């Protein structure tokens, strides 16, 4: 009943469990591949939440291995580890001081499992990718956020593997409100919804109500979900935010998917997507567009409505954007 030795060096690797930053890597190579099972367990042992949702220990670490599982390791950034990333930047932003109280704990479990779920079965291609190939998954969802929309279905019917449901326990009512949290969620991390997301979060600043603390008053479920859905597509484009050893190994990663994308691209006639041509892409560039144009934006935008509580990871952002351009050749 006392642990491994490294197992003892994962549990301390995994107090920082509630830290911006966390060695995610180092939590993955330690965990034997199992980033998203042991952050997921932790969360949800320091928010109570199998004791509140009345979830099996066995059910919960069933599920999790299931779900970490049906992640590509072959695929080299859309997998386990970002998944988990996702799931933990998401832990942060739920405890950030402007929101304290704000959340029930159904609002709670629904961003936390949409983030552990947001990317399952992720083939590492785009949809565009998808659409033009004729690809099955296209053809089942319509065209419509296919990525996304697979990501859901499939984190949905794991719950029905042997000993997975960890729902189990909910009434029905409570089923039904996350299950639409959680869609609602995940459909809002398709990249094609982020500038009417973002539009509708400068609003939102605009307008924006506190209850004399300093905290946020959310008093109807589109405002509540908004907030939820702009929360964990900032997880989503939390890369640049990180420090700087932890944004260069995302960067590789998705510039490795997006370049192997750009080979099957290339082999077909195809015309080749952005920052996908491994010729004609620079790194450093696209970095710095990624960050000019859509991750800075969304991220004054977060920092405006949960101010000053994300100055520094606002900070970090402007020092890695003048990092990247500073080596542009
Ligand atoms: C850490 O590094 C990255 C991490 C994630 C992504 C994602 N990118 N995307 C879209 C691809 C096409 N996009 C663009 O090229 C947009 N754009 C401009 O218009 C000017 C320059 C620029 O970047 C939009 C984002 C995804 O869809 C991925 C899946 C979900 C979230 C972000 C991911 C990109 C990264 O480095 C560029
Ligand atoms: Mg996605
Ligand atoms: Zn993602």
């Amino acid at each position: 009943g006392v642990k491994t030795e490294q197992e003892d060096v994962l549990a301390k690797e995994l107090e920082d469990v509630n830290k911006w930053g966390l060695h995610v890597f180092r939590i993955a190579e330690l965990s034997g591949n199992r980033p998203l099972t042991v952050i997921m367990h932790t969360i949800f042992q320091e928010r109570d939440l199998l004791k509140t949702f009345k979830i099996p220990v066995d059910t919960l670490i069933t599920y999790l291995m299931t779900l970490e599982d049906h992640y590509h390791a072959d695929v080299a950034y859309h997998n386990n580890i970002h998944a988990a990333d996702v799931v933990q930047s998401t832990h942060v932003l739920l405890s950030t001081p402007a929101l304290e109280a704000v959340f029930t704990d159904l609002e709670i479990l629904a961003a936390i499992f949409a983030s552990a779920i947001h990317d399952v079965d992720h083939p590492g291609v785009s949809n565009q990718f998808l659409i033009n190939t004729n690809s099955e998954l296209a053809l089942m969802y319509n065209d419509s956020s296919v990525l996304e929309n697979h990501h859901l279905a499939v984190g949905f019917k794991l719950l029905q593997e042997e000993n997975c449901d960890i729902f189990q326990n909910l009434t029905k009512k409570q089923r039904q409100s996350l299950r639409k949290m959680v869609i609602d969620i995940v459909l809002a991390t398709d990249m094609s919804k982020h500038m009417n997301l973002l539009a509708d979060l400068k609003t939102m600043v605009e307008t924006k109500k506190v209850t004399s603390s300093g905290v946020l008053l959310l008093d109807n479920y589109s405002d509540r979900i908004q907030v939820l859905q702009n929360m964990v597509h900032c997880a989503d484009l939390s890369n640049p935010t990180k420090p700087l050893q932890l944004y260069r190994q995302w960067t590789d990663r998705i510039m490795e998917e997006f370049f192997r994308q750009g080979d099957r691209e290339r082999e077909r006639g195809m015309e080749i997507s952005p920052m996908c041509d491994k010729h004609n892409a620079s790194v450093e560039k696209s970095q710095v567009g990624f960050i000019d144009y859509i991750v800075h934006p969304l991220w004054e935008t977060w920092a405006d409505l949960v101010h000053p509580d994300a100055q520094d990871i606002l900070d970090t952002l402007e020092d890695n954007r003048e990092w990247y351009q500073s080596t542009i050749p």
